[PDB]
Protein backbone atom coordinates (compact mmCIF):
# COMPACT_ATOMS: atom_id res chain seq x y z
CA UNK A 1 0.00 0.00 0.00
CA UNK A 2 2.30 3.11 1.13
CA UNK A 3 4.63 0.70 3.06
CA UNK A 4 4.98 -2.23 0.68
CA UNK A 5 9.01 -1.61 -1.06
CA UNK A 6 12.54 -0.60 -0.01
CA UNK A 7 13.12 1.31 2.71
CA UNK A 8 16.33 2.91 3.93
CA UNK A 9 17.78 4.37 7.26
CA UNK A 10 20.11 6.35 8.67
CA UNK A 11 22.54 3.43 9.47
CA UNK A 12 23.08 2.07 5.97
CA UNK A 13 20.51 -0.32 6.51
CA UNK A 14 17.84 -1.60 4.17
CA UNK A 15 14.31 -2.84 5.11
CA UNK A 16 12.79 -4.55 2.09
CA UNK A 17 8.73 -5.05 3.28
CA UNK A 18 5.44 -6.70 1.60
CA UNK A 19 1.91 -5.27 3.34
CA UNK A 20 -0.61 -7.53 2.64
CA UNK A 21 -4.17 -6.79 2.80
CA UNK A 22 -5.00 -7.66 6.30
CA UNK A 23 -1.83 -6.65 8.65
CA UNK A 24 1.04 -9.06 7.89
CA UNK A 25 4.68 -7.40 7.00
CA UNK A 26 7.17 -9.78 5.61
CA UNK A 27 10.60 -9.13 4.19
CA UNK A 28 14.20 -8.98 4.41
CA UNK A 29 16.19 -6.35 6.35
CA UNK A 30 20.33 -5.88 5.61
CA UNK A 31 21.99 -4.29 8.02
CA UNK A 32 24.80 -2.10 7.42
CA UNK A 33 28.80 -9.62 0.19
CA UNK A 34 24.88 -8.30 0.64
CA UNK A 35 23.43 -11.49 1.10
CA UNK A 36 25.72 -12.65 4.43
CA UNK A 37 23.99 -9.67 5.73
CA UNK A 38 20.06 -10.15 4.53
CA UNK A 39 17.66 -11.51 7.64
CA UNK A 40 14.08 -12.52 7.75
CA UNK A 41 12.16 -10.14 9.16
CA UNK A 42 8.09 -10.38 9.77
CA UNK A 43 5.59 -8.39 11.44
CA UNK A 44 2.48 -6.48 11.47
CA UNK A 45 0.10 -2.88 10.58
CA UNK A 46 -3.16 -1.54 10.76
CA UNK A 47 -4.62 -2.34 7.72
CA UNK A 48 -7.47 0.38 8.56
CA UNK A 49 -5.68 3.60 9.62
CA UNK A 50 -7.89 6.33 11.58
CA UNK A 51 -8.75 9.04 9.09
CA UNK A 52 -7.61 12.41 10.53
CA UNK A 53 -4.17 12.61 9.73
CA UNK A 54 -2.60 9.87 11.81
CA UNK A 55 -0.06 8.01 10.88
CA UNK A 56 0.10 3.87 9.95
CA UNK A 57 1.11 2.10 13.32
CA UNK A 58 3.52 -1.05 12.90
CA UNK A 59 5.92 -3.47 14.03
CA UNK A 60 8.39 -6.26 13.00
CA UNK A 61 11.25 -8.52 14.00
CA UNK A 62 14.49 -9.74 13.20
CA UNK A 63 15.92 -12.36 15.04
CA UNK A 64 19.19 -12.42 13.84
CA UNK A 65 20.59 -15.87 12.78
CA UNK A 66 20.54 -16.77 8.72
CA UNK A 67 22.11 -19.38 7.22
CA UNK A 68 25.70 -18.23 7.43
CA UNK A 69 26.04 -15.77 10.83
CA UNK A 70 24.11 -16.07 14.23
CA UNK A 71 23.97 -12.98 16.69
CA UNK A 72 21.80 -14.59 19.13
CA UNK A 73 19.79 -11.58 19.67
CA UNK A 74 16.68 -10.33 18.06
CA UNK A 75 15.35 -6.43 17.02
CA UNK A 76 12.05 -5.01 17.51
CA UNK A 77 11.12 -2.35 15.53
CA UNK A 78 7.64 -0.13 16.92
CA UNK A 79 6.80 2.30 15.13
CA UNK A 80 4.15 4.45 12.34
CA UNK A 81 4.19 5.25 8.70
CA UNK A 82 3.96 8.83 7.62
CA UNK A 83 2.59 9.39 3.85
CA UNK A 84 3.04 12.14 1.73
CA UNK A 85 5.44 13.60 -0.76
CA UNK A 86 8.30 12.96 1.97
CA UNK A 87 7.21 9.70 3.10
CA UNK A 88 8.85 8.00 6.43
CA UNK A 89 8.45 4.73 8.99
CA UNK A 90 9.54 6.55 12.38
CA UNK A 91 10.59 4.07 15.05
CA UNK A 92 12.44 2.94 18.40
CA UNK A 93 13.72 -0.29 18.61
CA UNK A 94 14.64 -2.87 21.35
CA UNK A 95 17.76 -5.23 20.36
CA UNK A 96 17.81 -8.18 22.74
CA UNK A 97 20.80 -10.17 23.43
CA UNK A 98 20.63 -14.03 24.97
CA UNK A 99 22.12 -13.81 27.79
CA UNK A 100 22.84 -16.08 30.89
CA UNK A 101 20.79 -14.77 34.47
CA UNK A 102 23.88 -13.02 35.67
CA UNK A 103 24.12 -10.66 32.21
CA UNK A 104 19.92 -10.17 32.10
CA UNK A 105 20.14 -6.93 33.52
CA UNK A 106 22.35 -5.75 30.88
CA UNK A 107 20.81 -7.66 27.30
CA UNK A 108 18.47 -4.87 25.81
CA UNK A 109 19.62 -1.90 24.11
CA UNK A 110 17.33 0.76 22.73
CA UNK A 111 17.62 3.16 19.94
CA UNK A 112 15.40 5.12 17.10
CA UNK A 113 15.90 4.35 13.42
CA UNK A 114 14.12 7.02 10.85
CA UNK A 115 13.61 5.18 7.22
CA UNK A 116 12.90 6.95 4.13
CA UNK A 117 12.10 5.57 0.32
CA UNK A 118 15.16 7.54 -0.49
CA UNK A 119 19.21 6.76 0.81
CA UNK A 120 20.43 9.19 3.03
CA UNK B 1 14.37 -22.58 21.11
CA UNK B 2 12.72 -26.00 21.82
CA UNK B 3 10.49 -24.86 24.56
CA UNK B 4 8.68 -21.64 23.63
CA UNK B 5 5.25 -22.92 21.65
CA UNK B 6 2.39 -23.67 23.79
CA UNK B 7 0.79 -20.79 26.17
CA UNK B 8 2.42 -18.02 28.11
CA UNK B 9 0.55 -15.34 31.06
CA UNK B 10 1.76 -12.23 31.84
CA UNK B 11 1.64 -10.06 34.91
CA UNK B 12 -1.56 -8.17 33.30
CA UNK B 13 -3.54 -10.87 33.15
CA UNK B 14 -2.87 -11.22 28.98
CA UNK B 15 -2.43 -14.84 27.37
CA UNK B 16 0.07 -15.17 24.68
CA UNK B 17 -0.47 -18.30 22.41
CA UNK B 18 2.47 -19.45 20.20
CA UNK B 19 3.66 -21.76 17.89
CA UNK B 20 7.82 -21.70 17.35
CA UNK B 21 8.39 -23.31 14.08
CA UNK B 22 11.78 -24.93 13.31
CA UNK B 23 13.25 -22.13 11.00
CA UNK B 24 12.73 -19.11 13.72
CA UNK B 25 9.27 -17.95 12.73
CA UNK B 26 6.59 -17.29 15.67
CA UNK B 27 2.96 -17.06 15.19
CA UNK B 28 -0.07 -17.61 17.20
CA UNK B 29 -2.55 -15.07 18.85
CA UNK B 30 -2.39 -12.56 21.85
CA UNK B 31 -5.58 -11.76 24.01
CA UNK B 32 -6.08 -8.98 26.08
CA UNK B 33 -7.33 -9.19 29.76
CA UNK B 34 -11.52 -9.47 30.18
CA UNK B 35 -13.64 -8.73 32.83
CA UNK B 36 -17.29 -7.93 30.54
CA UNK B 37 -16.18 -9.00 27.14
CA UNK B 38 -15.94 -12.29 25.69
CA UNK B 39 -12.41 -13.30 25.56
CA UNK B 40 -11.70 -13.77 21.43
CA UNK B 41 -13.21 -10.02 20.89
CA UNK B 42 -9.93 -9.02 22.54
CA UNK B 43 -7.83 -11.85 20.57
CA UNK B 44 -5.33 -10.68 18.18
CA UNK B 45 -2.76 -11.74 15.44
CA UNK B 46 0.85 -12.26 16.52
CA UNK B 47 3.89 -12.98 14.71
CA UNK B 48 7.81 -12.70 15.19
CA UNK B 49 10.98 -14.36 15.17
CA UNK B 50 13.14 -16.51 17.40
CA UNK B 51 16.79 -17.63 17.83
CA UNK B 52 16.30 -21.95 16.38
CA UNK B 53 19.77 -22.33 17.37
CA UNK B 54 20.96 -20.45 20.70
CA UNK B 55 24.37 -20.84 22.58
CA UNK B 56 24.32 -23.73 24.46
CA UNK B 57 26.13 -21.95 27.71
CA UNK B 58 22.87 -21.49 29.50
CA UNK B 59 21.54 -18.15 27.90
CA UNK B 60 18.54 -17.63 26.87
CA UNK B 61 16.95 -17.70 23.86
CA UNK B 62 16.53 -14.48 21.79
CA UNK B 63 13.26 -13.65 20.38
CA UNK B 64 10.41 -11.14 19.56
CA UNK B 65 7.10 -10.78 18.04
CA UNK B 66 4.76 -7.71 16.87
CA UNK B 67 0.80 -7.36 17.81
CA UNK B 68 -1.42 -4.60 15.77
CA UNK B 69 -4.57 -3.76 17.64
CA UNK B 70 -7.04 -4.45 15.01
CA UNK B 71 -9.24 -7.48 15.24
CA UNK B 72 -12.76 -8.63 13.43
CA UNK B 73 -14.40 -6.55 16.04
CA UNK B 74 -11.35 -3.82 17.40
CA UNK B 75 -9.32 -1.47 16.08
CA UNK B 76 -6.60 0.83 18.71
CA UNK B 77 -4.59 2.00 15.84
CA UNK B 78 -1.53 1.22 17.21
CA UNK B 79 0.98 -2.16 17.69
CA UNK B 80 3.52 -3.44 20.04
CA UNK B 81 6.38 -5.25 20.03
CA UNK B 82 7.94 -7.30 22.86
CA UNK B 83 11.70 -7.81 22.29
CA UNK B 84 13.14 -10.39 25.19
CA UNK B 85 14.60 -14.06 26.00
CA UNK B 86 12.97 -17.45 26.66
CA UNK B 87 14.73 -19.16 29.38
CA UNK B 88 13.74 -22.52 29.84
CA UNK B 89 13.95 -25.07 32.82
CA UNK B 90 11.32 -25.86 35.77
CA UNK B 91 10.52 -21.93 36.10
CA UNK B 92 10.44 -21.32 32.37
CA UNK B 93 10.30 -17.33 31.61
CA UNK B 94 10.05 -15.21 28.55
CA UNK B 95 10.94 -11.94 29.95
CA UNK B 96 10.54 -8.72 27.57
CA UNK B 97 10.53 -5.45 27.05
CA UNK B 98 8.17 -3.58 25.07
CA UNK B 99 7.14 -0.98 22.53
CA UNK B 100 3.13 0.10 21.92
CA UNK B 101 3.25 2.79 19.42
CA UNK B 102 0.07 4.65 18.59
CA UNK B 103 -0.94 6.45 15.33
CA UNK B 104 -0.92 10.19 16.26
CA UNK B 105 -0.66 13.23 13.98
CA UNK B 106 2.60 14.89 13.51
CA UNK B 107 2.15 17.37 15.85
CA UNK B 108 1.66 14.48 18.55
CA UNK B 109 4.35 11.97 17.43
CA UNK B 110 6.82 12.94 20.60
CA UNK B 111 4.57 11.51 22.52
CA UNK B 112 2.88 8.40 20.23
CA UNK B 113 5.67 5.43 22.06
CA UNK B 114 4.79 3.86 25.39
CA UNK B 115 7.39 1.26 27.03
CA UNK B 116 7.14 -1.24 29.44
CA UNK B 117 7.85 -5.15 30.49
CA UNK B 118 6.02 -8.09 30.39
CA UNK B 119 7.22 -11.40 32.05
CA UNK B 120 5.66 -14.38 30.78
CA UNK B 121 5.37 -17.52 32.59
CA UNK B 122 3.64 -20.67 32.11
CA UNK B 123 0.85 -20.48 35.04
CA UNK B 124 -1.47 -17.23 35.50
CA UNK C 1 33.31 22.73 29.88
CA UNK C 2 31.80 21.50 26.39
CA UNK C 3 28.37 21.08 28.54
CA UNK C 4 27.22 24.26 29.89
CA UNK C 5 25.41 26.42 27.79
CA UNK C 6 22.33 27.07 26.01
CA UNK C 7 21.07 23.58 23.69
CA UNK C 8 17.85 24.05 21.50
CA UNK C 9 16.26 20.52 20.53
CA UNK C 10 13.51 19.60 17.29
CA UNK C 11 10.75 20.30 19.62
CA UNK C 12 11.30 23.52 20.07
CA UNK C 13 12.53 23.06 23.60
CA UNK C 14 15.22 25.39 25.17
CA UNK C 15 17.77 23.51 28.02
CA UNK C 16 20.35 25.82 29.96
CA UNK C 17 22.84 23.96 32.24
CA UNK C 18 25.71 24.52 34.01
CA UNK C 19 28.47 21.17 34.27
CA UNK C 20 30.21 21.98 37.63
CA UNK C 21 33.60 20.71 37.56
CA UNK C 22 32.84 17.27 39.87
CA UNK C 23 30.39 15.47 37.94
CA UNK C 24 27.00 17.98 38.49
CA UNK C 25 24.35 19.10 36.56
CA UNK C 26 21.91 22.03 37.53
CA UNK C 27 19.73 24.43 35.23
CA UNK C 28 16.06 24.94 33.44
CA UNK C 29 14.31 23.71 31.26
CA UNK C 30 11.67 25.50 28.64
CA UNK C 31 8.85 22.98 26.60
CA UNK C 32 7.60 24.21 23.27
CA UNK C 33 4.78 33.39 28.27
CA UNK C 34 8.77 31.87 28.91
CA UNK C 35 8.34 32.29 32.56
CA UNK C 36 5.28 29.56 32.81
CA UNK C 37 7.15 27.54 30.97
CA UNK C 38 10.57 26.82 32.84
CA UNK C 39 10.90 24.14 35.31
CA UNK C 40 14.32 22.88 37.11
CA UNK C 41 16.30 20.08 35.66
CA UNK C 42 19.26 18.02 37.50
CA UNK C 43 21.55 15.31 36.61
CA UNK C 44 24.83 14.26 36.46
CA UNK C 45 27.72 13.92 34.01
CA UNK C 46 31.28 12.23 33.41
CA UNK C 47 33.58 14.77 34.27
CA UNK C 48 36.28 12.50 33.26
CA UNK C 49 35.84 11.22 29.92
CA UNK C 50 37.75 8.40 27.99
CA UNK C 51 40.45 9.43 25.52
CA UNK C 52 39.89 7.63 22.80
CA UNK C 53 37.16 9.61 20.78
CA UNK C 54 33.99 8.39 22.97
CA UNK C 55 31.22 10.92 23.88
CA UNK C 56 30.73 12.17 27.12
CA UNK C 57 27.56 10.17 29.03
CA UNK C 58 25.08 12.45 31.06
CA UNK C 59 21.53 12.31 31.84
CA UNK C 60 19.19 14.46 34.06
CA UNK C 61 15.50 14.86 34.89
CA UNK C 62 12.59 17.35 34.88
CA UNK C 63 10.04 17.23 37.12
CA UNK C 64 6.74 19.35 35.51
CA UNK C 65 5.70 21.30 38.47
CA UNK C 66 6.75 24.96 38.56
CA UNK C 67 4.92 27.76 40.33
CA UNK C 68 2.37 27.57 37.76
CA UNK C 69 1.97 24.41 36.14
CA UNK C 70 1.82 20.37 37.56
CA UNK C 71 1.23 18.05 34.80
CA UNK C 72 2.13 14.73 38.04
CA UNK C 73 4.90 13.44 35.88
CA UNK C 74 8.59 14.03 34.89
CA UNK C 75 11.17 13.42 31.98
CA UNK C 76 14.63 11.63 32.28
CA UNK C 77 16.91 12.05 29.45
CA UNK C 78 19.82 9.71 29.01
CA UNK C 79 22.38 10.62 26.31
CA UNK C 80 26.36 11.62 25.30
CA UNK C 81 28.12 15.11 24.43
CA UNK C 82 29.85 14.99 21.28
CA UNK C 83 31.84 18.04 20.72
CA UNK C 84 33.54 19.57 17.61
CA UNK C 85 32.08 22.07 15.32
CA UNK C 86 28.72 20.09 15.09
CA UNK C 87 28.41 19.66 18.82
CA UNK C 88 25.28 17.57 19.65
CA UNK C 89 24.04 16.03 23.21
CA UNK C 90 22.24 13.06 21.32
CA UNK C 91 19.61 11.57 24.09
CA UNK C 92 16.58 8.94 24.92
CA UNK C 93 13.95 10.37 27.33
CA UNK C 94 11.54 8.36 29.35
CA UNK C 95 8.69 10.59 30.62
CA UNK C 96 6.47 8.34 33.55
CA UNK C 97 2.96 9.99 34.34
CA UNK C 98 1.58 9.78 37.88
CA UNK C 99 -1.14 7.15 37.66
CA UNK C 100 -3.34 4.46 39.62
CA UNK C 101 -1.95 0.83 39.91
CA UNK C 102 -4.63 0.04 36.96
CA UNK C 103 -2.99 2.75 34.42
CA UNK C 104 0.54 1.58 35.55
CA UNK C 105 1.12 -0.12 32.50
CA UNK C 106 0.19 3.18 30.23
CA UNK C 107 2.77 5.30 32.40
CA UNK C 108 5.36 5.79 30.56
CA UNK C 109 6.42 7.29 27.37
CA UNK C 110 9.78 6.82 25.32
CA UNK C 111 11.59 9.15 23.12
CA UNK C 112 14.70 10.58 21.83
CA UNK C 113 15.84 14.14 21.54
CA UNK C 114 19.10 15.76 19.56
CA UNK C 115 20.10 18.78 20.92
CA UNK C 116 22.21 21.46 18.86
CA UNK C 117 24.23 24.53 19.87
CA UNK C 118 22.15 26.52 17.52
CA UNK C 119 18.02 26.39 16.76
CA UNK C 120 16.65 24.66 14.51
CA UNK D 1 6.22 12.35 47.71
CA UNK D 2 6.39 12.55 51.08
CA UNK D 3 6.99 8.76 52.16
CA UNK D 4 10.09 8.83 49.08
CA UNK D 5 13.16 9.93 51.98
CA UNK D 6 15.51 6.77 52.92
CA UNK D 7 16.58 3.62 52.00
CA UNK D 8 15.27 1.71 48.79
CA UNK D 9 16.70 -1.71 46.88
CA UNK D 10 16.09 -3.38 43.78
CA UNK D 11 15.79 -6.57 42.95
CA UNK D 12 19.90 -6.54 41.76
CA UNK D 13 21.07 -6.16 45.17
CA UNK D 14 21.73 -2.07 45.01
CA UNK D 15 20.84 0.26 47.45
CA UNK D 16 19.44 3.94 46.71
CA UNK D 17 19.63 6.07 49.87
CA UNK D 18 17.68 9.42 48.63
CA UNK D 19 16.57 12.64 50.29
CA UNK D 20 13.47 13.82 49.19
CA UNK D 21 13.53 17.92 49.47
CA UNK D 22 10.26 19.92 49.54
CA UNK D 23 10.28 21.81 46.75
CA UNK D 24 10.62 18.80 44.73
CA UNK D 25 14.78 17.96 44.51
CA UNK D 26 16.09 14.33 45.28
CA UNK D 27 19.80 13.88 46.65
CA UNK D 28 21.96 10.89 47.58
CA UNK D 29 23.55 7.95 46.80
CA UNK D 30 23.67 4.70 44.90
CA UNK D 31 25.54 1.95 45.98
CA UNK D 32 25.95 -1.43 43.33
CA UNK D 33 26.08 -4.76 44.61
CA UNK D 34 29.36 -6.22 45.90
CA UNK D 35 30.60 -9.63 46.67
CA UNK D 36 34.50 -9.22 46.92
CA UNK D 37 35.02 -5.09 46.93
CA UNK D 38 33.70 -2.38 50.21
CA UNK D 39 30.88 -1.11 49.88
CA UNK D 40 31.86 2.16 49.64
CA UNK D 41 34.00 1.62 46.22
CA UNK D 42 30.87 0.92 44.39
CA UNK D 43 28.80 4.34 45.73
CA UNK D 44 28.33 6.74 43.70
CA UNK D 45 26.71 10.60 43.76
CA UNK D 46 22.73 11.02 42.52
CA UNK D 47 20.50 13.86 41.32
CA UNK D 48 17.15 14.01 40.54
CA UNK D 49 13.49 15.63 40.61
CA UNK D 50 10.06 14.14 42.32
CA UNK D 51 6.37 15.71 42.17
CA UNK D 52 6.46 17.43 45.40
CA UNK D 53 2.40 17.96 45.00
CA UNK D 54 0.95 14.60 43.89
CA UNK D 55 -2.92 14.06 42.64
CA UNK D 56 -4.16 12.88 46.10
CA UNK D 57 -6.67 10.17 44.07
CA UNK D 58 -4.58 7.16 44.79
CA UNK D 59 -1.88 7.94 42.06
CA UNK D 60 1.69 7.38 42.14
CA UNK D 61 4.62 10.48 42.48
CA UNK D 62 6.30 10.81 39.25
CA UNK D 63 10.20 11.15 39.98
CA UNK D 64 13.47 10.88 38.10
CA UNK D 65 17.36 10.33 39.19
CA UNK D 66 20.69 9.77 37.30
CA UNK D 67 23.82 8.50 38.57
CA UNK D 68 27.12 9.07 36.41
CA UNK D 69 29.41 6.04 37.34
CA UNK D 70 32.34 8.12 38.16
CA UNK D 71 33.47 8.19 41.67
CA UNK D 72 36.81 8.57 43.52
CA UNK D 73 37.61 4.58 42.70
CA UNK D 74 36.29 3.96 39.37
CA UNK D 75 34.80 5.71 36.06
CA UNK D 76 32.85 3.01 33.73
CA UNK D 77 32.01 6.30 31.33
CA UNK D 78 28.44 5.98 31.51
CA UNK D 79 25.32 7.32 33.02
CA UNK D 80 21.79 5.54 34.01
CA UNK D 81 18.61 7.51 34.21
CA UNK D 82 15.54 5.96 36.33
CA UNK D 83 11.92 7.14 35.68
CA UNK D 84 9.17 5.91 37.48
CA UNK D 85 6.83 6.39 40.20
CA UNK D 86 6.49 6.09 43.88
CA UNK D 87 3.51 4.27 45.42
CA UNK D 88 2.94 4.44 49.28
CA UNK D 89 1.54 2.39 51.49
CA UNK D 90 2.02 -0.61 53.35
CA UNK D 91 4.10 -2.93 50.69
CA UNK D 92 5.51 0.96 49.58
CA UNK D 93 7.15 0.52 45.87
CA UNK D 94 9.85 2.80 43.76
CA UNK D 95 9.01 1.08 40.51
CA UNK D 96 11.30 2.25 37.43
CA UNK D 97 12.92 2.48 33.90
CA UNK D 98 15.83 3.28 33.63
CA UNK D 99 18.10 3.88 30.43
CA UNK D 100 22.17 3.49 30.80
CA UNK D 101 24.38 5.52 28.00
CA UNK D 102 28.39 4.97 27.52
CA UNK D 103 30.31 6.93 26.07
CA UNK D 104 31.42 6.01 22.52
CA UNK D 105 32.97 6.71 19.36
CA UNK D 106 30.29 8.46 16.95
CA UNK D 107 30.69 4.66 14.68
CA UNK D 108 29.46 2.68 17.98
CA UNK D 109 26.83 5.49 18.98
CA UNK D 110 23.66 3.33 17.68
CA UNK D 111 24.43 0.75 20.40
CA UNK D 112 25.21 2.98 23.30
CA UNK D 113 21.96 2.26 25.53
CA UNK D 114 20.81 0.06 27.24
CA UNK D 115 17.42 -0.03 28.75
CA UNK D 116 15.53 -2.40 31.60
CA UNK D 117 13.08 -2.00 34.49
CA UNK D 118 14.00 -1.64 38.42
CA UNK D 119 11.09 -2.52 41.49
CA UNK D 120 12.75 -0.85 44.91
CA UNK D 121 11.00 -1.46 48.26
CA UNK D 122 11.89 -0.93 51.65
CA UNK D 123 13.39 -4.32 52.42
CA UNK D 124 16.39 -6.46 50.64
O1 LIG E 1 23.21 -8.31 17.69
C1 LIG E 1 23.61 -7.71 16.66
C2 LIG E 1 22.93 -7.87 15.30
C3 LIG E 1 22.83 -6.57 14.48
C4 LIG E 1 21.87 -5.56 15.08
C5 LIG E 1 21.81 -4.32 14.21
C6 LIG E 1 21.02 -3.14 14.88
S1 LIG E 1 19.20 -3.48 14.88
C7 LIG E 1 18.97 -1.77 15.46
C8 LIG E 1 19.86 -0.95 14.55
N1 LIG E 1 19.25 -0.62 13.27
C9 LIG E 1 19.95 -1.12 12.26
O2 LIG E 1 19.64 -0.97 11.05
N2 LIG E 1 21.02 -1.81 12.68
C10 LIG E 1 21.11 -1.75 14.15
N3 LIG E 1 24.69 -6.94 16.70
C11 LIG E 1 25.53 -6.57 17.73
C12 LIG E 1 25.11 -6.49 19.09
C13 LIG E 1 26.07 -6.10 20.10
C14 LIG E 1 27.46 -5.79 19.72
N4 LIG E 1 28.47 -5.38 20.79
O3 LIG E 1 29.61 -5.12 20.52
O4 LIG E 1 28.18 -5.30 21.95
C15 LIG E 1 27.86 -5.88 18.34
C16 LIG E 1 26.91 -6.26 17.35
O1 LIG F 1 -3.31 0.68 22.25
C1 LIG F 1 -3.86 -0.16 23.01
C2 LIG F 1 -3.96 -1.68 22.71
C3 LIG F 1 -3.74 -2.58 23.92
C4 LIG F 1 -2.27 -2.60 24.34
C5 LIG F 1 -2.04 -3.53 25.53
C6 LIG F 1 -0.61 -3.42 26.15
S1 LIG F 1 0.61 -4.16 25.00
C7 LIG F 1 1.82 -4.00 26.35
C8 LIG F 1 1.09 -4.48 27.61
N1 LIG F 1 1.10 -5.90 27.80
C9 LIG F 1 -0.09 -6.45 27.73
O2 LIG F 1 -0.33 -7.69 27.78
N2 LIG F 1 -1.02 -5.51 27.58
C10 LIG F 1 -0.41 -4.18 27.51
N3 LIG F 1 -4.42 0.25 24.14
C11 LIG F 1 -4.49 1.45 24.77
C12 LIG F 1 -3.53 2.50 24.40
C13 LIG F 1 -3.60 3.76 25.04
C14 LIG F 1 -4.58 4.00 26.05
N4 LIG F 1 -4.63 5.37 26.71
O3 LIG F 1 -5.42 5.64 27.57
O4 LIG F 1 -3.85 6.21 26.41
C15 LIG F 1 -5.54 2.97 26.42
C16 LIG F 1 -5.48 1.68 25.77
O1 LIG G 1 3.71 15.41 31.10
C1 LIG G 1 3.90 16.35 30.30
C2 LIG G 1 4.95 17.44 30.53
C3 LIG G 1 5.73 17.87 29.29
C4 LIG G 1 6.66 16.80 28.76
C5 LIG G 1 7.41 17.30 27.54
C6 LIG G 1 8.22 16.18 26.80
S1 LIG G 1 9.72 15.70 27.78
C7 LIG G 1 10.24 14.70 26.35
C8 LIG G 1 10.03 15.63 25.16
N1 LIG G 1 11.13 16.55 24.94
C9 LIG G 1 10.72 17.81 25.04
O2 LIG G 1 11.49 18.80 24.89
N2 LIG G 1 9.42 17.90 25.34
C10 LIG G 1 8.82 16.56 25.41
N3 LIG G 1 3.17 16.47 29.18
C11 LIG G 1 2.18 15.69 28.65
C12 LIG G 1 2.07 14.28 28.89
C13 LIG G 1 0.98 13.55 28.28
C14 LIG G 1 -0.01 14.25 27.45
N4 LIG G 1 -1.17 13.47 26.82
O3 LIG G 1 -1.99 14.01 26.14
O4 LIG G 1 -1.31 12.29 26.97
C15 LIG G 1 0.10 15.67 27.24
C16 LIG G 1 1.19 16.39 27.83
O1 LIG H 1 28.14 1.11 32.91
C1 LIG H 1 28.10 0.44 33.96
C2 LIG H 1 27.83 1.03 35.38
C3 LIG H 1 26.93 0.17 36.26
C4 LIG H 1 25.48 0.24 35.80
C5 LIG H 1 24.56 -0.58 36.70
C6 LIG H 1 23.10 -0.75 36.15
S1 LIG H 1 22.22 0.86 36.27
C7 LIG H 1 20.72 -0.06 35.82
C8 LIG H 1 20.75 -1.34 36.67
N1 LIG H 1 20.24 -1.18 38.00
C9 LIG H 1 21.16 -1.36 38.94
O2 LIG H 1 20.97 -1.20 40.18
N2 LIG H 1 22.31 -1.72 38.38
C10 LIG H 1 22.20 -1.77 36.92
N3 LIG H 1 28.30 -0.87 33.91
C11 LIG H 1 28.50 -1.76 32.90
C12 LIG H 1 28.11 -1.35 31.54
C13 LIG H 1 28.32 -2.26 30.47
C14 LIG H 1 28.89 -3.54 30.71
N4 LIG H 1 29.10 -4.49 29.54
O3 LIG H 1 29.57 -5.58 29.66
O4 LIG H 1 28.78 -4.16 28.44
C15 LIG H 1 29.29 -3.95 32.06
C16 LIG H 1 29.07 -3.03 33.16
Amino acid sequence: AGITGTWYNQLGSTFIVTAGADGALTGTYESASNEIKRYVLTGRYDSAPATDGSGTALGWTVAWKNNYRNAHSATTWSGQYVGGAEARINTQWLLTSGTTEANAWKSTRVGHDTFTKVKP
